[PDB]
């Protein structure tokens, strides 16, 4: 019985709108599965819909964007390594 594609891993969305030819844009999609090392944490703003978006943990910033500023100014860090996790700084 089909229905959905589940929840892939964190990509690039490619830009549906600069994807022309010869030039696929993207947006990283965000969908790094939902692993819990150690217990899971909260309180950080967030207090979205509790819907199954809230459990997931890490978080993917284009490690190296290329940036293709569309439409009205829509920007998509031309993803070129998303990297989710590393949300934050250690030992600092
Ligand atoms: C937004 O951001 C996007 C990314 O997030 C960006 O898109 C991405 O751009 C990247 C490039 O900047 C691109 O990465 C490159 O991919 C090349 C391969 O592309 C093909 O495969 C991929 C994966 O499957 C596929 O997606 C892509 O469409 C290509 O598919 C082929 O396309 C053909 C048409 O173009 C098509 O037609 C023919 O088909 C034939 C039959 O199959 C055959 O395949 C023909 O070749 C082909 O033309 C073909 O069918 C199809 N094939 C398939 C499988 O479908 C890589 O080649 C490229 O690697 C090189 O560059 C990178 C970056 O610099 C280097 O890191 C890497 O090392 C490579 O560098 C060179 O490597 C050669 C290797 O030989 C070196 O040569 C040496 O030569 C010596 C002497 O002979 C000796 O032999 C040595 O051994 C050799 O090494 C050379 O020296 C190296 N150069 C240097 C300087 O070091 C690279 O990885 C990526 O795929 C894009 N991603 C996406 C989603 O598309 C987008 O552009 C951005 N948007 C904007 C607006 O900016």
């Amino acid at each position: 019985a089909p229905d959905v594609q589940d929840c892939p891993e964190c990509t690039l969305q490619e830009n549906p709108f600069f994807s022309q030819p010869g030039a696929p844009i993207l947006q990283c999609m965000g969908c790094c599965f939902s692993r819990a090392y150690p217990t899971p944490l909260r309180s950080k703003k967030t207090m979205l819909v509790q819907k199954n978006v809230t459990s997931e943990s890490t978080c993917c910033v284009a490690k190296s964007y290329n940036r293709v500023t569309v439409m009205g100014g829509f920007k998509v860090e031309n993803h070129t390594a998303c990297h989710c996790s590393t949300c934050y700084y250690h030992k600092s």
